């Protein structure tokens, strides 16, 4: 339950910054899928880091292993600086474009100047990408605290969510950087012309940015269940687990 048991340190190294970025979104995802009951509690194992309870996929369960494996394609996508956004979307079967809830993870590699706020889809806003740009890596132990701070607000947020209405499903959806060939799709994902789109009336939320030396990962969220070019996809997590 040392931080090192889950994450690497010396995040100034690009290599270590890499591994951190993946495991971060893999951990958050595992938490998100658990607390919103996309999968059985049996699919997850839990360790405690200092203050915080952090979740992992339980590879002893084949259903968990199958879902856990979708991320292995993303790891390759991140080394090559291809992955821009990784988002978990919720919908009611089978209106896969009628989004009810989304947890989005947006990336920034080695202080890229700026990112085009695309405006017909996604959760990305002008103010969001500003914060992402301005956010700076300081040191590993500062990032440890940024993590702690961020993951905490993630728990608070889901705590205030109304239950996920049955007959719902979830999808992994990814959007790419300009460095990525027009034909790239990570292992386990399928090509799709559709990212995701959100209603205007929906309540959004900024959960926080965490930074490695060469990668900056911002978490944004939106949900009905609160009181106040070229894409990739995994259509149904429920189906993957079976």
């Amino acid at each position: 339950s040392q931080w090192k048991a889950t994450f690497p340190v010396d995040l100034e190294i690009e290599k270590n910054s890499e591994m951190f970025a993946l495991r971060y979104i893999k951990c958050a995802s595992a938490f998100i899928l658990d607390r919103r009951g996309i999968l059985d509690e049996k699919c997850f194992k839990t360790r405690t880091i200092d203050k915080l309870l952090v979740t992992a996929f339980q590879s002893s369960v084949p259903a968990a292993k199958r879902v856990s494996s979708t991320f292995d394609g993303l790891r390759d996508a991140i080394q090559q600086g291809y992955l821009r956004e990784f988002a978990i979307v919720f919908y009611k079967k089978p209106n896969e474009e009628d989004i009810n809830e989304v947890f989005a993870f947006r990336f920034a590699y080695g202080d890229e100047g700026e990112i085009f706020v695309s405006l017909n889809n996604g959760i990305d806003t002008n103010e969001s990408s500003q914060e992402l740009l301005q956010a700076k890596f300081v040191d590993t132990d500062n990032t440890k605290q940024m993590f702690a701070s961020t993951i905490k607000k993630l728990h608070r947020c889901i705590k205030k969510m109304e239950p996920l209405p049955q007959g719902s499903d979830a999808s992994f959806r990814v959007s790419y950087t300009e460095k990525a060939p027009k034909d790239y799709t990570p292992e386990g994902y399928l090509l799709s012309p559709m990212f995701y789109t959100l209603n205007q009336d929906i309540r959004k939320a900024s959960i926080g940015i965490v930074c490695g030396g060469h990668h900056k990962i911002q978490m944004l969220a939106a949900s009905q269940y609160l009181k106040q070019r070229h894409y990739g996809r995994v259509s149904s997590i429920l189906d993957v687990a079976g």
